[PDB]
């Protein structure tokens, strides 16, 4: 249920909240910008403002609910929350964004972390192009 | 030229933004923070608030005079913006940037790339660690 999942984040149940929440469910909205959210709401019928969104996804944020990502100068982009890690490749003109895990890649960070007297407790990793 | 890599930006040339853009200048404060920019500006004597720093340093982002990274905790750094290549070592506590390149990880990047039909353009490599 929806209503349990935004209690269970110690998240007050509101209808913005429910509708937000909604959408960031759609398989196709798994990566997502506040402006693209607002827009899709707007399509469904709703009229809830673009301030709202922000102010509802930056509580979700907090909560555990969705994790931000900054994108390449100003987008932030928004997706529920999963231990299993990956990282971004994002198409520069089709608002497409490929998740991936590498490995090598993966290995690599930790031998470079040592490398340096460094003791690695996170990264990210975004890849950008044209498709 | 200063004044003429502003005017190029489009931005008109005043005595806050020329400073600003001096301290980025300057080689040990090419990763510097808004508020380590302001410090180093108050350490010279300037009388430049950091309403104005944070002003500037956004218009430059927007201009493409600087580039921004987001670190984990949600601080920005800052530095001008470049085509030589380098990622980052980031200390939590040190609040140093050590820079780093390493030909596996660019090779298996564009393999990935490759696999998925995107050109890259450029990447961001944030590696976060205790020092
Ligand atoms: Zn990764
Ligand atoms: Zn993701
Ligand atoms: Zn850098
Ligand atoms: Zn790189």
């Amino acid at each position: 249920d929806n209503n349990q999942a935004l209690k269970d984040a110690g998240l007050k149940v509101t209808l913005p909240r429910l509708k937000i929440l909604e959408v960031l469910q759609q398989p196709e909205c798994q990566h997502i910008s506040a402006e693209e959210l607002y827009k899709k709401l707007i399509d469904l019928g709703e009229e809830i403002g673009l301030a709202t969104v922000y102010r509802v996804l930056n509580q979700f944020d907090d909560a555990g609910i969705v994790t931000r990502h900054h994108f390449e100068g100003g987008k932030s982009v928004f997706e529920l929350s999963t231990q299993h890690h990956h990282d971004h490749l994002v198409c520069l003109d089709c608002g497409e964004v490929i998740e991936f895990s590498d490995d090598v890649i993966e290995q690599r960070q930790k031998e470079i972390a040592a490398k340096y007297n460094v003791q690695l407790t996170n990264h990210s990793l975004y890849l950008y192009g044209k498709c």
